């Protein structure tokens, strides 16, 4: 569960629906760290892991 597995990263964690709806309410995004990331490039949605 990609949302799971965010809320329990160490270093970098962060909720995932809420800095989902945050990213898709202004057209700006960028959370995580290098190898489990989520950002808003160009105009399309971006989850690595």
């Amino acid at each position: 569960s990609l949302a799971q597995f965010y809320q329990a990263l160490s270093s970098d964690n962060f909720n995932l629906t809420e800095k989902l709806t945050q990213f898709l309410r202004e057209g700006k995004g960028n959370v995580g760290a290098s190898g489990n990331e989520l950002k808003l490039s160009n105009r399309q949605i971006e989850a690595s892991v």
